């Protein structure tokens, strides 16, 4: 890959090797008791623990073998995409004592790399969950815990990274793997940033020490634009480094309350600010969502800010009419199309974009397939119904 001259146009293969309740609610809904959600496991940790090892493995084998297949890769290529990001948890490689997780993801990851190769798709492997959790999000595997930097959890994470480095950072996959992402979304504000930098540095050095020339992807840890400009630099002999920025406008009351024009202005500004940074950078996660209405987006047994039901947000509108794309008003379809196009322009202004996610069971704002089939995501992806909203030059 040429990060100077190529543009990434990709999708995340989320919900596959790390369960996220909002993406596959059918796996969590049987634990509901009527309208009571208090007994629903909140994350993959508690889901596997509640089921036990035998049942968890039986259900996950069926999920892993059907959620994404070779057909999906063919469709991704046919839609003009050139890239996938693949989240995987640490537990696919190593279990802590008393971890409830089951293994077997690796066999499917390796199938996926072969499917990528056959369909001319390039890949980042992304370590999405670290022991103890790096952010307390359910997508780390373990919700509401922040112990990545406590005990030996950082050392275990580095050991898991070494395994990934040796298996997928070498000559065997040099034609497919164009990045190994050390850690998805470490929650900067609650972590020690000096220790997080040391971790990134140790991972960078360990990778290069194996003889690998694979790009190292670091997530921005929710820091301001430009924060990482002076870290892992050419002047210090550190090379092939990419910054992964994630971008949404739905996870606070203030962001949700913006009118469509202000949503677009913010999206354009992501492009202008990313252009100023000194590292190659890619928008590795973003979506079409203008609400947080998708069931369990904020977590199992949590409601939506959009309808004033979480995070002390004021009511903006009812979520029920927005849950099905066939009930969307013409205005909401138009707003969505404008928002998507503005983000695409901003992200192609630097390294490119990776939409979250390829598919969901029934959450249309977060499904590349559903948006494409309904004509809301540009196809071909260069098509514009609202050209030049940002005025880049």
């Amino acid at each position: 890959w040429d990060y100077d001259n190529n543009v990434i146009r990709g999708v995340n293969l989320g919900g596959w090797f790390v369960l996220e309740p909002y993406m596959t609610p059918s796996l969590f809904e049987p634990f509901q008791n009527g309208n009571d959600q208090s007994g629903v496991p909140v994350d993959e940790y508690h889901w596997t623990q509640t089921l036990g090892k035998e049942a968890a493995l039986r259900i996950l084998q069926k999920h892993w073998s059907t959620w994404i297949t070779e057909q999906d890769f063919k469709q991704i290529s046919n839609l003009g995409l050139n890239f996938v990001r693949i989240p995987i948890g640490y537990w696919a490689f190593q279990l802590l004592d008393n971890d409830p997780y089951v293994q077997g993801q690796v066999q499917y990851l390796e199938k996926a790399l072969g499917w990528a190769r056959k369909n001319n798709i390039r890949v980042w492997i992304d370590l999405h969950g670290a022991p103890g959790s790096q952010n307390g999000f359910d997508n780390s595997g373990l919700r509401d815990s922040y112990n990545f930097q406590n005990g030996d959890n950082t050392q275990v994470t580095l050991n898991v990274l070494n395994t990934i480095f040796k298996k997928y950072g070498g000559n065997e996959y040099s034609d497919v793997v164009i990045g190994i992402e050390l850690l998805n979304e470490p929650l900067g504000p609650v972590l020690n940033m000096d220790k997080l930098k040391q971790f990134f540095l140790d991972g960078y050095n360990s990778l290069r020490q194996t003889g690998s020339v694979t790009p190292v992807i670091i997530h921005d840890a929710f820091q301001v634009f430009g924060y990482w400009n002076n870290f892992l630099t050419v002047a210090e002999g550190q090379w092939n480094v990419v910054v992964d920025h994630h971008h949404y406008q739905v996870f606070s009351g203030g962001e949700l309350s913006r009118n469509i024009n202000d949503h677009i202005s913010v999206a354009c500004n992501w492009g202008w600010d990313a252009k100023k940074e000194s590292h190659w950078n890619v928008a590795g996660s973003w979506s079409a969502a203008l609400t947080d209405c998708a069931k369990w987006l904020n977590g199992v047994n949590r409601g939506a800010r959009y309808e004033g039901a979480y995070d002390n947000a004021p009511y903006i509108g009812s979520c029920q009419p927005l849950l099905d794309i066939s009930q969307w008003s013409d205005e909401h379809k138009t707003d969505t199309r404008r928002y998507i196009e503005a983000q695409l322009d901003a992200f192609e202004y630097t390294g490119g974009w990776v939409f979250w996610s390829w598919k969901t069971e029934n959450a249309p704002e977060w499904s590349f397939q559903t948006l494409t089939y309904n004509g809301l995501f540009p196809q071909p992806v260069t098509d514009r119904q609202f050209p030049n909203q940002c005025g880049f030059h």
